[PDB]
């Protein structure tokens, strides 16, 4: 790569055929020149060898990413955190849109992450800090995948929920309980006028509290409230386990009332859940474990709207992420450029619902929605419905209110000198 | 937690079963306490509510994680790399020995990290910055998974390969090259000393280079210089794809050939590579693609110790991390503590084979041997092999010989003095 090897890894928009084309954007840091970092990094990510001993072939052309667009100014302090480097010089900070062939890996997602961020990307030479900032992708190759079966649309016809955001709670406490009076809480919650009750994420298929069980308890609680509220009501069930027993979780779970599944993204892999949407009958519905250790930190990994969008495309039709309040440690417009993720119009791929995290309450509510700047999102309270001081039926009850006045756009804690359950979750959070 | 909930989760060594328990180390940054961050952190990642409203019930002694042994001295300086908190105050820098009971997940991997590195962990109130070190898992709990089949054991008798370290080729040019010339280069590399001859990460089952046809052309190349050397050789192919067609794939390489499987372990799920070790009739081979993305940082993430640990226990025989040379941007003791993870004694678990990464060469080699300590290592050289001046095969005979030396406690430039490869390769290397 020192020669004018250089030449044959940029190219110019006009050039390409950019539908054979993923395109990336990385931040990073390198150590001597610029230019032929960004090349080094398109090399290592694809071809690095272009060649056979003593031909002329060069198959950069067809099988090389190349460099779209570049930019880098100089930094004298030399890396941000300290680290160690295989160059000396000057060092620079730069921002690169990489044009990568798909036709490398074709529609598979294993495939997409090991070319998009393998050896290529972090051990290119030279370059100790790097960042995948967003991945687009052309229809032609969006086109492969099927993406949510549901969506924000399918999700809100299912609990006839519209206008308005959607209202989950996760049941507390749960470990620890034996799945009895588990039932009673969600029972309760969704009473109270929860949409859905879910599962925690540490929760599966346990001794102590197998899903053959909680579900069909859970399941019959739900039909229970459903009738009762004349308002279809939905349990969502924790079904992380290993890959094989996916698909037998799926059944047993809805055979007993699950109204959607919960999987936990990363620890199962993203090509299990995308094996999954062939065979699954209700909506699946992304929990976050995991992505924080590869994305909070704003110099190096991957940013997690880059998660977002293959969890949207592996076929998620809700993604639960980490939200707003300070106790969530996430930059506040990073969270919007997932929710951002999730909404936007992606070729034939639906939107999916978002559902922003934090320890949000009926006090809260009037934030997020404010925060999003639409209804189309999910709210995930724990405590703050089953934390209530007046018990977790009216814990759901604050919500509602809390939402029915933002709706009729009277600030919250005025409605809330009126409804008991609003003032108390007030004062409570 | 602000109250002494605080005393529920810690304890003494002495008091526990550990039996039943996950010991894990993490080392961390907060604000205010110490001694209440810590509970909190065992608080989020297990029970996080040990009532019910008005029960005393506590369920802490047999479902919470509990504080072992803590240290903490101040920082007056704040966080290591700027980011933004939930608190203010004082800044600490605590290590961490948690007793995690793994009662609560079962033996499953996604369950696993989904507890150990979830929302507990990444998300604890007033701790951004947080890295997990290393998990010790008890003789009962390991007896459950079936580590890997052959281990270093197996391979050694596959290979016919006893004491001395198992070389690898990455074969090059990949990407770009039809599937005939192809076989060409593996052949001769065999013939020149290479036991293994590999497929890049980045090269599966694509329109270009089928796998079906690779793994036939070099099933043969390998069938044929095993015959014409009388040594037994090996083809490694890559099956990295979507978990369904893992099976099927695993399948057309073995017909066809292929001595042992290599698969992307990040990108596909190690939930799927224990599926496929219960069906696998060769050995597996784990790639280190994505690991670096959550590894690299000293103070944030999750050492790369730690995937090796669990890479093992899912069932890879081999296990390909980041190696020596300062083009690998990996701190020393870190590479070294990986090449422990995979040779410590650890139950039922049988040692798999470390295979250290970096460009590699004949010039090398003595390093990689004086590091490892032993000859229980691969070696993986790229160019090197098929860089090499005087071709392929001779490039593969440079690193014969540079052993050769090695073992004869000769130091190499002096044998060098009379091996033209040896020499050629020192030259360009």
């Amino acid at each position: 790569m020192t020669p004018d090897d250089i030449a044959g890894f940029y190219a110019k928009r006009a050039d390409l055929d950019l539908d054979n084309y993923i395109e990336l954007d990385f931040d990073f840091e390198c150590a001597g020149d610029p230019h032929e970092a960004a090349a080094h990094l398109c090399s290592e990510q694809s071809t690095a060898q272009w060649r056979r001993v003593g031909f002329d072939e060069d198959f950069r052309p067809r099988f090389a990413a190349k460099v779209l667009e570049l930019s880098a100014e100089p930094r004298p302090s030399g890396f941000s955190v300290p680290v160690e480097c295989a160059a000396r010089g000057p060092v620079h900070a730069c921002r690169v849109t990489i044009a990568h062939p798909h036709g490398n890996f074709g529609a598979k997602i294993p495939n997409l992450l090991s070319a998009v961020c393998g050896e290529g990307v972090f051990f290119s030479p030279g370059i100790p800090l790097i960042r995948l900032q967003d991945i687009r992708f052309p229809e032609p190759y969006l086109a492969a995948f099927d993406g949510p079966r549901f969506g924000i649309a399918g999700v809100r016809e299912r609990l006839q929920a519209f206008d308005r955001p959607i209202f989950f709670g996760v049941i507390k406490p749960n470990i620890g309980l034996p799945p009895q009076p588990f039932a009673e809480l969600g029972y309760q919650s969704w009473t109270g006028g929860l949409d859905i009750a879910k599962d925690d994420e540490m929760l599966a298929d346990v001794d102590w509290c197998p899903l053959a069980e909680r579900a069909a308890l859970l399941g019959d609680a739900c039909r229970r409230a459903s009738a009762e509220t004349g308002v279809p009501k939905i349990y969502l069930a924790n079904i992380t386990d290993e890959v094989d027993r996916l698909t037998e979780l799926h059944d047993v779970a809805v055979a007993n009332g699950a109204g959607a599944l919960l999987i936990n993204a990363m620890p199962v892999g993203l090509s299990a859940v995308r094996m999954l949407r062939k065979h699954a009958t209700v909506p699946l519905i992304a929990h976050f474990p995991f992505i924080a250790a590869f994305s909070r930190l704003a110099n190096y990994g991957i940013h997690s709207r880059v998660m977002t969008r293959l969890q949207r495309l592996a076929g998620f039709d809700v993604v639960i992420m980490p939200g707003f309040g300070p106790r969530m440690m996430t930059p506040e417009h990073e969270v919007l450029d997932c929710i951002r993720a999730c909404l936007e119009p992606m070729g034939p791929i639906k939107p999916c619902l978002p559902v922003p995290g934090g320890s949000d309450s009926a006090a809260t509510l009037e934030n997020v929605y404010r925060k999003v700047g639409s209804a189309d999102f999910g709210f995930v309270p724990g405590r703050g419905v089953f934390g209530h001081p007046m018990g977790p039926a009216a814990g759901a009850t604050s919500i509602r209110q809390a939402w029915d006045a933002i709706a009729a756009g009277i600030p919250v804690p005025d409605h809330a000198a009126s409804h008991p359950e609003l003032a108390a979750a007030l004062r409570a959070f």
